[PDB]
DNA sequence: GGCTCACACT
DNA sequence: AGTGTGAG
């Protein structure tokens, strides 16, 4: 039976991400409640990001600020920089660059988002085995590091930080250092790789992160949010049992929406943990043979999805909505702004040439019109051969004019709620 | 609520 | 080629 200890992966992710780009850039917003919000003309602007300290008064990334600002009186907010008449996100990119280029150093790394990544730590762990051969680990090397599921059994224990030692110890007094074999061994020296590279990131760029380690990419993930901010997770394949006895599905990487929901009322179940009752062909008759097979393993703590060597996007777009009274009603409306959108893609087209060496050779333009409970009414492609805002947009336009209900053709019908344009199939130049 | 991304299915 | 789900 296989157990899926053959990887050490990581998963690390950046604290409050946004609001840590703004913190740092004004010095004034730092240790403080704060939060980044778009568009503030309209109730105070869309939060998107949210520090800890503000967290603690209840505000979260769902919230107009004008709202926000009644559960936390003293919150301070900085706002995403807006370029024809939309909110750039380009500052936000930049630092997610600067992180990503650091953790690169360390291992080949899959970009997850803008602010995490996935590490294969495997071939680093058997390296540095070799190099400290034989030598005990210390505790000092893990010095923000959690074990799930210690301390267990038999005043320190009253504060956070004494129980996270007491834990560390049980699991260091544990380990075998010589066999290097054992995965919970490759686990550890995993952990202080982890601890290295979260230490390389802050000096380098003063972000601080949270990282998960594990055998796979969802126990990484999972793990990562167990003891944010600040700290790193080291979830075993001994500790997934009474983990994933009390785990709702819905937390797990991809079970968070209809199939999740599809899972816990299919099969009246409400844990992860329980998944382990149903045969195989049960599950993939139910979920179909590919949902299936991976429920199957994932609810014993097994996965194989590999970690890709990917630290660049595959797609560069932008868009904007325009909601309720804002739809756009005119064809010189759509036009003007099917422009702005091309003139943005167009800059970071331009900048992606020059700093990755690739071109992009598709153009996906996608539309929404009112009415339509569907987040895109239509999708259309063209060919991208030239790296020019007017004609993007020009030829953006020649793709869905046709969807236009009206007679007058002056006028717009329905009115279009939301615009998009997004450059894809790169090549190499 | 808003701007992005990746990927499975047909 | 075009649609839909999931996420951050
Ligand atoms: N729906 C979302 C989710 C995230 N984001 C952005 C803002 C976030 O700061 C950044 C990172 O996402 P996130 O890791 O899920 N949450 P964040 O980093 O802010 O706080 P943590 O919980 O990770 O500490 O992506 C967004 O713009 N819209
Ligand atoms: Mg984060
Ligand atoms: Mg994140």
């Amino acid at each position: 039976m296989a157990t899926g200890q053959d990887r050490v992966v990581a998963l690390v992710d950046m604290d409050c991400f946004f609001v840590q780009v703004e913190q740092r850039q004004n010095p004034h917003l730092r240790n403080k409640p704060c939060a980044v919000v778009q568009y503030k003309s309209w109730k105070g602007g869309g939060i998107i990001a949210v520090s800890y300290e503000a967290r603690a008064f209840g505000v979260t990334r769902s919230m107009w600020a004008d709202d926000a600002k009644k559960l936390c009186p003293d919150l301070l907010l900085a706002q995403v920089r807006e370029s024809r008449g939309k909110a750039n996100l380009t500052k936000y990119r930049e630092a997610s660059v600067e992180v990503m280029e650091i953790m690169s150093r360390f291992a080949v790394i899959e970009r997850a988002s803008i602010d995490e990544a996935y590490v294969d730590l495997t071939s680093a762990v058997q390296e540095r085995l070799q190099k400290l051969q034989g030598q005990p680990i210390s505790a000092d090397l893990l010095p923000s590091t959690y074990i799930e599921g210690l301390p267990q059994g038999p005043e320190e224990t009253v504060q956070k930080e004494g129980m996270r030692k007491q834990g560390l110890f049980q699991w260091l007094d544990s380990l075998q250092i010589d066999n290097l074999t054992s995965p919970d061994l490759q686990l550890t020296v995993g952990a202080v790789i982890v601890e290295e590279m979260r230490a390389a990131i802050e000096r380098e760029t003063g972000f601080q992160c949270s990282a998960g380690i594990s055998h796979n990419k969802v126990l990484a993930k999972l793990a990562c949010g167990l003891n944010k901010p600040n700290r790193q997770t080291l979830v075993s394949h001994g500790s997934v049992p009474q983990l994933f006895s009390q785990m709702p599905i819905r937390k797990i990487r991809s079970l968070g929406g209809k199939l999740g929901a599809s899972v816990i009322e299919i099969l009246g179940i409400e844990y992860m943990g329980e998944l382990t009752q149903f045969t195989e062909s049960q599950l993939q008759s139910h979920f179909g043979e590919k949902n299936g097979s991976w429920l199957y393993a994932m609810c014993r703590g097994i996965e194989h999805d590999p970690v890709k060597p990917r630290q660049l996007p595959k797609t560069i777009g932008c868009s904007k909505n325009f909601p309720g009274k804002t739809a756009l009603a005119t064809r010189e409306q759509v036009q003007w702004w099917l422009l702005q959108l091309a003139q943005e893609l167009e800059e970071r087209l331009t900048k992606d040439r020059n700093d990755n060496d690739r071109v992009a050779t598709q153009l996906v333009v996608s539309i929404r019109v009112q009415g339509d409970k569907r987040l895109s009414s239509l999708r259309r492609c063209c060919a991208l051969t030239r790296y020019d805002a007017h004609k993007m947009s020009h030829d953006a336009f020649t793709v869905i004019k046709n969807c236009n209900t009206s007679g007058i053709q002056t006028e717009w019908s329905p009115p279009l709620t939301m615009l998009f344009l997004c450059a894809t199939k790169f090549s190499a130049s």
